[PDB]
């Protein structure tokens, strides 16, 4: 008769903290190509390139000279998240009642 | 008879904190190509390029010279999120009742 | 008759902390190609390239000279998450009642 | 009659901490190609490349010269997570009642 | 009549800590090709390459010269997780009642 989710019922000096899916200082990288593609009876001929490509349907001579550098790729870097003092807190509570 | 979500019922000196999906100082990078594509009976011929491409349907000589650099890709960098003092707090509460 | 999820019932000087799926200073990298693809009766001819490619359907001579460097790939780096003092806390509570 | 999940019933000076799936300073790298692909009666001819490729359907001479370096692959690096003092705490509570 | 999961019933000066699947300073690398693929009556001809490839359906001479280096592979490195003092704690509680 008192059903309740993350609340606070007939109480005194109570705290509630609830952190869900809380990203704090994160480096999220997501390189995708299909995230929900749904084909029905469909004839598709896609294609993706991340870098250097030499594509064709018909050719006599294809030459590819990578004399330098081809750098690709998904990158996530979490460098110095906390330098010095200072905090990253989540879902924090207290009832400090010093006397 | 007192149904309640993240609130505060017949209480005294209570706190409630609720942080959901709270990004705080995050570096979110998302390089995608399809995020909900839905084909029905459709004939498609797409194509994507992230870099250098030499495409054709018919050719006699294709030459590609990458003498320098081809840098591609999704990048997320979380550099010094907290320098020095100072905080990143979420879902914080207290009932400090010092005496 | 008092059903309740992560709350605080008829109590005194109580704390509750609940951190779920809380990323704090993380380096998340995800390089994917299909994350939910669903084909039904569909004739597809896709293709992806992460680097250097020399593609064709018909050719007489294909030459690929990687004289430099082709660097690809998904990378996640968690560098110095905490330097010096300072904390990364989650789901923290207390009832400090010093006397 | 008092059913309750991770809460705090008719108690006094209690704490509750609950950290679930809490990534703190982690380096997560995930290079995948299919994560939920579902084909039904569909004739597919995909293909992926992470590096250097020399593809064809018909050719007389294919030559590939990797004179430099082809570096690919999924990489996750957890470098100095905690340098110096400072903590990475999760699911922390206390009832410090010093007297 | 008092059924309850990881909470705190009619108690005094109690703590509860519960850390589940809590990654703290971990380097997780996962290079996969299929993670849930489900084919039904579907004729597929996929193919993946992580490195250097010289593919064809018909050829007279294929030559591949790796004069340098082809480095591939999934890598996870957990370098100095804790340097100096400082802790990585999980599921921590106490009732310090010094007198």
């Amino acid at each position: 008769m008192d059903v309740f989710m993350k609340g606070l019922s007939k109480a005194k000096e109570g705290v509630v903290a609830a952190a869900e899916k809380t990203k704090q200082g994160v480096a999220e990288a997501a390189g995708k190509t299909k995230e929900g593609v749904l084909y029905v009876g469909s004839k598709t001929k896609e294609g993706v390139v991340h870098g250097v490509a030499t594509v064709a349907e018909k050719t006599k001579e294809q030459v590819t000279n990578v004399g330098g550098a081809v750098v690709t790729g998904v990158t996530a870097v979490a460098q110095k998240t906390v330098e010095g003092a200072g905090s990253i807190a989540a879902a924090t509570g207290f009832v400090k009642k010093d006397q």
